[PDB]
């Protein structure tokens, strides 16, 4: 298209909304492409992680771990205006693996604080994509440090399984998982620091291990447990979107399925099918279609037993509606042996 | 189904038979659903891992590491009483990830010792499933002590590939991969404890470092190699069902491939074919289908060759036969070069 | 085939060429079988694998890590001379994905210095395969020093996407991954020594924490970036090999994508398309078809940033043309927020 052409396409502006929840959005487009105009902010800033306290120096995109999921429809343009605060330290930028050129547009917005600029690009694959700030010479610190969210580009006529049958999801929820490598003293406590720059050199010493001290959904231990569960009712058609912008994962929906799974996380490649535990590269983001049929809580977890339950990457699922009997009974409730 | 209809269709109880062998069943289905009964034991116990005389308190599934693999066809209904001897020390449960409900049947099933259950969930999706202990708060501890195992659900029409062809074995193994995680004292060396409970806390600080001690194919270095290896003849057909509870792993049958593999473990998933190295990833089972052409040793192994053959994560395969010169042959044997 | 209908079929003889580069070679297949013959030597020698000076003694077919690709089409015979010079030290031997039987050939041809082995085998199986030396009792040791590369069985047919469209490439490079283990002293320095076997021990007990100290793609950290940085222009069709041969990798093309991407490297298997990571596990090959659309640098890495950028695992692809606007465009250069 050329310039004048894209200047005619109509605007939308959306509001983004804070993770796990998305921004209102059509599965299916309505009409032709349009240029979708986005709006984030840079914030660093002090958070805790976990219950005993540990704090990080998070750099976040809208001032979320993750930053939010933008939605936009194959073809359409997605115009960002990114902005850097003049009260921040350092330079930031973003790479869109949903997009074409430039180191995924990290080469175009480059920003200090006190700047901001406008990356527009055609999103012409459909799939869920990981995006992520990416500063040449300090590109894993910034993931690590929460600078990682994702976009869904849907097809124009909405989901599809891999037979042309179409998929429609009545709710929607985007889950974040980031690894993080906190710094301990000589006496295996976390270390606090001043300013994001002061944690540098002690952090890189941790991520050389490969192994970091707490992996958790939207930026903490227990975010999205108790009265933060995620809910649906049974009957309900949930499209569940998770990314990991830098460590694998295996999530897995304990007491359910994942009906149909794009574990690479691309429309156009078929789902698989009934799947237990699937598999998301660190580098990428997946996405799991489910239909409750039980009522309860259900744990979402990346299926590393030791991460989920000792690191912190587990989330709930309260589900509303009638137990089924068919599907599951205790036939015997858990009783003394007669003897 | 109702209840009344449930309690008319036949009845079939299976008498489990310890890994890598599989109980007796039929590949296609004979007749209609029935109610197939299953019984487990669970037995606390210390087993040996290595040749070095490395001692670990188990909690195994009818005493055998993996548990054993249950076989059922798709739509059975799968009752399982599950047993806690008033002599155990722990309270157990059980999570199939082939059920719909209740934490995989968790919930309905946690049993103190001298305490047993029934449950039955219907077997609504074909492929193998992983299944294992997973009692509240603790986890990740009752997983890598080696509580958990695999079941089949098979199409009621038998084993198909990607096209419609079937695809019936002439022989099954199932082979349990596990990560243990064994505390060392100040001077490197394995330490020893009275009771399960004692090894805990030590067991729960090596368990964070994600690095396991040992990784082992049917409870132990060496389980399957030798006089334990698993046999085969050219020209057989053989299904071999590979599962991991917590831990990624890449199979790999060296000197052979995989014709079909269903990576993922899920039977209405086409399966990739002629596969080298497939991936499994922990909280999941997968299966491959493989016809033997040549005779002699086959060494089938995690190919990430360290926790191989340093960490015990090898079996052996022992084919009888012929040799076919055509798909390979010795054209110089190696001999000193003529100077 | 009998032996005389094999010794019956024409022969070519290859010039094998250093990687990143390919042997010439042609897509479709021109005419019937061949036998194709290959020459390797083995060379044991100290490289460099970073800019610290760290040494690492490396176990190279053709003194290069890795070792070169070789391409056949299926159902050609390979045949391979293989010569294990006096002057080495160690016993070195073959293992080929690709091959059947004898632990893909690795029983066939176990040389010691001062002799040589011609091994032939049928390439029944289409795709890219890794090989890799295997001595008994040695395994991990010769695979982490080096001593590992890929070959290519193209179908006879050339390349074909899901849906029977040809796949023409018009450039190809092997990008063969290792993962290094270099000990270190008391003071966290790596250690250096004058013989292979000298350093066995002490890598040994580096191997067994399963943490690389080094992950670099053609032999050392940068080995692919600035002026020898991978070369394409927009428009052009690029395949790109990627082999680990013990460690899992999730290769991603910063700025680009994969368009068409056997990730399990097996021709037979449909592609997964538009992928933005892909994951190929340790003890495999995988490929990926891309086609430029935008000039510039492009980065091609180990999707966990910290081994990419880290430990060494990221290369550079230099691509010339003209900026398509429509992709991607800055509507607003980084500038100062306007007060
Ligand atoms: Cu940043
Ligand atoms: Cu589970
Ligand atoms: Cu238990
Ligand atoms: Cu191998
Ligand atoms: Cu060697
Ligand atoms: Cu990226």
């Amino acid at each position: 298209a050329t310039a004048a052409e894209i200047a005619a396409l109509p605007r939308q502006k959306v509001e983004l909304v804070d993770p796990p929840f998305v921004h209102a959005h059509s599965q299916v487009a309505e009409g032709g492409p349009k240029v979708v105009e986005f709006t984030m902010v840079i914030e660093e800033k002090k958070i805790v992680i976990d219950d005993a306290g540990t704090e990080v120096h998070a750099m976040a995109f809208n001032g979320t771990v993750p930053g939010p999921l933008m939605v936009v429809h194959q073809d359409d343009y997605l115009e960002l205006t990114l902005i850097n605060p003049e009260t921040n330290t350092l330079m930031h930028n973003i790479d869109f693996h949903a997009a074409t050129g430039a180191l995924g547009g990290g080469g175009l917005t480059e920003i200090n604080p006190g700047e901001k600029t406008i990356l527009r690009f055609k999103a012409t694959k459909p799939g869920v994509f990981v995006y992520h700030c990416a500063p040449p010479g300090m590109v894993p610190w910034h993931v690590v440090s929460g600078m990682n969210g994702a976009i869904m580009v849907l097809p124009r006529e909405g989901l599809h399984d891999g037979k042309g049958k179409a998929l429609t999801y009545d709710k929607i929820y985007y889950v974040g998982e980031q690894d993080f490598y906190v710094p301990r003293d000589e006496n295996g406590k976390y270390k606090k620091y001043e300013a994001p720059g002061d944690a540098y050199e002690d952090t890189v010493k941790v991520m050389r291990t490969l192994t970091p001290t707490h992996v958790v959904f939207n930026g903490a231990v227990g975010a999205l447990t108790g009265d933060k569960a995620m809910t649906a009712a049974v009957g309900e058609k949930v499209l569940i979107v998770h990314s990991q912008a830098n460590r694998d994962t295996r999530p897995d929906l304990i007491g359910g399925h994942g009906d149909y799974v794009w574990a690479t996380g691309k429309f156009n490649t078929p789902p698989d099918v009934d799947q237990e535990t699937w598999f998301i590269p660190g580098g990428a983001a997946g996405a799991a279609f489910y239909t409750f049929q039980q009522p309860g809580i259900y744990a979402y977890v990346n299926h590393n037993l030791i991460e989920a339950f000792e690191l912190g990457a587990a989330a709930h699922f309260k589900v509303t509606g009638e137990w089924n009997d068919d599907l599951m009974t205790s036939v015997l409730a858990p009783s003394g042996t007669i003897e």
